Formats: C-alpha cells, sequence, structure tokens
C-alpha cells in the first residue's frame, strides 16, 4: 500500500476504536496518575461499601467466588464491544459469516488481556467505567486458587505497558489480532492473510512516526503475541481447575448459558 | 541503531558461523530431498524390516528411535552452543544468563531447523544418509506414535515461508537472545543486542525476499508456534518418565528441562 493510505488506514480505526470502547487508555492514564478521585477497593470491609454506595452491576455468597464471577460479566460485556469494533475494520463483514464468528471466538480473549493492561498499574485495576479501582494486592489475596487467578494479568500488564503504546497504538494492533490466519477451523484464510498484511503494514508506519527513537517496537509488539497465547492457555487451565473443583459455584442455568 | 552496511556485516557473519557450526544445511537437505541425484539418494525407513535392513546400510522399536533421537538432540544441542559463542556480545554476558538463554532457546531452534530436514512425508536422519516417513512414526506404540507428528505439523507451515540459511542462521540468534527468559539478571544487555539481530533480520529478508510481502513480521509470529510445541514435548517427555521405568535421558537434555 502507499503510505498516505496507511495512514488513512491508521485513522480510521483510530476513530472506531474511541467509539466503541467507552474508557481508553488515554483517560484510564488520567485517572491512575492522579492527575474525581475513584473508589477504591483494598480489602473486605472497602468492598462492601463500594457496592453499597456505587452500584457494581458486575457484583451485585462467598466473596472471591463474587469477584470472579464479576470478571465473567465485565468480560461478556466487553466481548460485545470488540464485536462492534471488528466489524468498522475494512474487509471484515465481506469475510465468510462463519470465519468471522471463528475469528472472534479466538480472539477476544486476546484482546481482553491486551485492553486490560491499559486499565492497570502496578498496584491495581480501574473497575467499572472507571469509577473504582481494586488493589492488585486485594486480587492477590482471594483464598484458594482464586488469588492465582488474577495476578498473571497484572504481570503481563506491567511488561506490557513498558512499551508505552497509545490507543492510535492499541487500534491497529488490536485489529491485527483478529485478523490471524491461524485460527482452527477457518475456511477461507486468503482474505483474512490479505487484511492482516495491510494492517501490519499500517501498524509498522504508526510505531515509525508515533515513536521514531523506539527502535523495532514493531518487533517487540509482536513477540507480546506470545505472551498472549500463553496467558489464554494458562487462563483456560484454571478455569477447567475451578469448574472440576468448586462445588459453590453453580448460578443460575440461564445465566450459566449467558456465560458459556 | 545501526547503519545499513554494518546489517549486512552482521548477516554474513550470522551465516559464516551457521555454516561452520551446522553440517547439515536447509540448501543440502533439500537436494537430498527433491533428489534427482544419484549419489545423495537416502535410504527409507517406512516400516520394521527396512528399520532392521536400515542398521546394514547406514530392546524395543519405538525406544531404540526414540533414543536415538535423545542422542540426536544432544548433539544439536552441542553444535547450537558453538553457534551461539559466535553471536557478537553473547560469550560477554553474565554466565548465568548465558546458561539461562540456552537453557530455554535450544528447544525452539532444534524444532526450527529440524524443519529442514522435514517434508509432509518424513524427515532426513543420520546426516542424511537415512529418510524416515511421517506415518512409520504415528505408527509407534503408546505415546511415541504421538511424538513426532506436532513437529511435522508446524515444519509444512513453517516451510511455507521458504526460508534459506542465510535467513535462518539470524532467526535462531533471534532467537537465543530472548530478553523474557524466566530467571535473567541483566535483560537490557540481553535486549540491545537482539535489536540488531532483529534489525539485521528485518534488512535481510527484505533483500532476499522483496516480493514476500511482511515475512519478517510472518515469521516472527512463527515463535509463539515454537513456544506451544516445546510446552507440548515436555509435557509428553513426563508422561515417559512416569511410564517408563528403566529408560533414561542424557545429564545435558536431563538438566535442561528442570523447569
Ligand atoms: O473493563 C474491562 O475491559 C475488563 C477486562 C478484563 C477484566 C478481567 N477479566 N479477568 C479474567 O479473568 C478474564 C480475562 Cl483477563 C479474559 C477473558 C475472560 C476473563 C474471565 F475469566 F473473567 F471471564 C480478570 C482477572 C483479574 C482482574 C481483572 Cl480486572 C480481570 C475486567 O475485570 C473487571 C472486574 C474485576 C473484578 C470485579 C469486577 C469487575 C475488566
Amino acid at each position: 500500500m502507499e503510505s498516505a493510505d496507511l495512514r488513512a488506514l491508521a485513522k480510521h480505526l483510530y476513530d472506531s476504536y474511541i467509539k466503541s470502547f467507552p474508557l481508553t487508555k488515554a483517560k484510564a492514564r488520567a485517572i491512575l496518575t492522579g492527575k474525581k478521585s475513584p473508589f477504591v477497593i483494598y480489602d473486605m470491609n472497602s468492598l462492601m461499601m463500594g457496592e453499597d454506595k456505587i452500584k457494581f452491576k458486575h457484583i451485585t455468597k462467598e466473596v472471591a467466588i463474587r469477584i470472579f464471577q464479576g470478571c465473567q460479566f465485565r468480560s461478556v460485556e466487553a466481548v460485545q464491544e470488540i464485536t462492534e469494533y471488528a466489524k468498522s475494520i475494512p474487509g471484515f463483514v465481506n469475510l465468510d459469516l462463519n470465519d468471522q464468528v471463528t475469528l472472534l471466538k479466538y480472539g477476544v480473549h486476546e484482546i481482553i488481556y491486551t485492553m486490560l493492561a491499559s486499565l492497570m498499574n502496578k498496584d491495581g485495576v480501574l473497575i467499572s467505567e472507571g469509577q473504582g479501582f481494586m488493589t492488585r494486592e486485594f486480587l492477590k489475596s482471594l483464598r484458594k486458587p482464586f488469588g492465582d487467578f488474577m495476578e498473571p494479568k497484572f504481570e503481563f500488564a506491567v511488561k506490557f505497558n513498558a512499551l508505552e503504546l497509545d490507543d492510535s497504538d492499541l487500534a491497529i494492533f488490536i485489529a491485527v489480532i483478529i485478523l490471524s490466519g491461524d485460527r482452527p477451523g477457518l475456511l477461507n484464510v486468503k482474505p483474512i492473510e490479505d487484511i492482516q498484511d495491510n494492517l501490519l503494514q499500517a501498524l509498522e508506519l504508526q510505531l515509525k512516526l508515533n515513536h521514531p527513537e523506539s527502535s523495532q517496537l514493531f518487533a517487540k509488539l509482536l513477540q507480546k503475541m506470545t505472551d498472549l497465547r500463553q496467558i489464554v492457555t494458562e487462563h483456560v487451565q484454571l478455569l477447567q481447575v475451578i469448574k472440576k473443583t468448586e462445588t459453590d459455584m453453580s448460578l443460575h442455568p440461564l445465566l450459566q448459558e449467558i456465560y458459556k
């Protein structure tokens, strides 16, 4: 593609990314740096006040279970936001419908983890559209396997945030993830990889212009897709352990279906 | 950041060392595999009897073969270790980090280079004098049948990138100098080296495959496929250690797999 076309693709994706995701990384960074203070959850009692004063709809049973399930609720919300964003990626909706479903099915976890880093620092994570802040330490100290469920996310985020990407960078990176041609069961790989090459071209030029001093940032960001795949695999295995161990997890059958 | 002429110098250096360190190059392997040559033709092993005739021309069957791969993996580690010492800056790192970069890097490199010896139907063995079919491996008993097929599945996809040896010399280097390995003491000097290696690989791929659009990015995404195969392999080994009480690993391989 010609350079002026890549910038156009980058601008298109940035605009769409702003419309699809309410809490941007720029905004999140303002809140975390202390630059209306969020409600802070750092222990059990502040949690009990947090739901009462600000209605957390992911957390309206044991506390560590409540919190785990609340993360499920929000992940379901995020999936719909990512699905709307993907439709704005040039070429996506023209793909075979089964392939569109397949790309989203296997991609959303990688994107959720990526975008969750925009809401985290080394000390905690923004929640409920940025009105709250849950500390890392409180999450880490949740009992039995739930404590060891949240920390891998922080560990990735700390490393990922060291790249210092902004929203215009992330908009293209997110697009690149969705258009992965190696997803199982794809019917027509060719147009998927063709779009990804254009997106990779766009991301490469974006990083060079926006971070001229950051040598081989393109390569370094692509290496992070190894960290994502591995963390997604780990996550899936942790779920299986909870399903086979915890007698206290069942929800309403309808809710179980929603969270399948 | 480096100058273009400096990066070409680094690529030539690494290609030269790779030729010195690895006796069975991809160019040679493909000449043997593509045939048409009466002097380089391998003996083909596809079943029990030809395996038995193979020993003339070049315990239980699956163990013998598994032990054969263990032996060759040890040799490969020795070759990779020698190559790594030639990577500018590697020998100047903290010794513990040198050991750590090799601990986690050798397998990812072994599977990369094993692809050079593979096609969809089998793999070259014994310095290219032999060829073991995929199906014969897949038909070995117990957990051994399922041991090589993941590698074949990777190689088919990886070989579709059509890299040659001069490309692989830099890619192998980029893998070793990974700053995200667990337990590294000084990540920064490792990452500075990798930046120059990545710069070198980027320019090398552009010059050597000018029509192969975004080959650089596509090659880096393959480093994800490598990580998954190493995990899968290590889990299979653990199963055998708990099932075959009489079976033994090389000290070198034994230490590599500790964590
Ligand atoms: O605003 C957002 O975009 C967003 C994105 C991700 C998370 C989040 N997800 N998550 C997972 O376990 C997870 C992941 Cl990574 C990916 C896929 C599926 C899941 C899940 F298993 F939950 F189904 C977390 C684990 C630890 C910490 C967090 Cl913050 C998460 C999120 O939590 C909001 C929240 C947290 C606690 C209580 C109430 C709400 C918000």
